[PDB]
């Protein structure tokens, strides 16, 4: 199912923004921004078909993560080449959901890497171009990547299919009852919350947007996301600071 992203207040869409105007009203004050005309051109469009990634990757070796990523205990990773992700969790009716997520895909094949681009805006950052860390996630419908907070700043690219993604800024922590303070989760089910347990969820404000196809999310460094593939989906994101 298709949340009603209209209903909820939706991201902000930004066609090729400046550089001094995302630094100045979206990376220094850490508010999301989606960046359109930027990636829908790269080749990695057109090209990363599932039967394309099948064919160049199809052997090479994979962690596939299987449970809900609430806690430690309930979730596991699989050692497994693409094809058999691919037979196992896309193509056979899945029983079981599974997620190659989070996976440095792009050192591992750098022939990849010509597919895909660091975004210009990436400059405005203290870091260097070689400590950005580029992450395939690639995976079907349902998948679902609780509400968490990661400690840089992130543009998640949307390749194929699309993506309910829900930010909530780091001011609402309180109402999102972290785990762990000390990259922290969420115990709330963003989707399905007990209202009991956790009342001060309901009246928490937040972002919500469906993200396509050559569109870029600017996730600002700790701001809590949750993110739901609406279809088989693959995405690209850049971790940086
Ligand atoms: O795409 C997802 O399922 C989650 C991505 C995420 O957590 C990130 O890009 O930092
Ligand atoms: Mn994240």
């Amino acid at each position: 199912l298709i949340p009603d992203v209209k209903l909820e207040k939706t991201v902000p869409r930004l066609h090729r923004p400046s550089l001094q105007h995302f630094r100045e009203q979206f990376l220094v004050p850490g508010r999301p921004v989606i960046l359109k005309g930027v990636a829908d051109h790269w080749p990695c469009m057109q090209k990363w078909s599932l039967e394309y990634i099948q064919e160049i990757a199809g052997c090479r070796t994979v962690p596939v993560e299987v449970g809900s990523r609430y806690t430690d205990e309930e979730w596991s990773q699989t050692l497994m080449t693409v094809n058999e992700f691919i037979s196992k969790y896309i193509v056979n009716e899945p029983r079981d959901v599974g997620y190659l997520a989070q996976h440095q895909l792009f050192d591992q094949i750098p022939e990849l890497k010509q597919d895909i681009s660091i975004p210009d805006y990436c400059s405005l950052g203290d870091g260097e171009e070689e400590e950005i860390t580029i992450n395939a996630w690639f995976g079907p419908q349902g998948t679902i990547s609780p509400l968490h907070q990661d400690p840089q700043q992130n543009f998640l690219v949307q390749v194929m299919g699309r993506k309910y993604i829900r930010l909530y800024s780091p001011q609402e922590s309180g109402a999102l009852y972290p785990h762990d303070t000390h990259h922290n989760t969420s115990q709330v089910d963003v989707e399905n919350p007990d209202l009991e347990k956790f009342p001060k969820f309901a009246k928490a404000p937040f972002l919500s947007c469906i993200l396509s196809p050559g569109e870029i999310l600017f996730i600002p460094v700790k701001y809590w996301h949750y993110v739901r593939a609406l279809d088989l989906s693959f995405s690209v994101s850049f971790w940086w600071s």
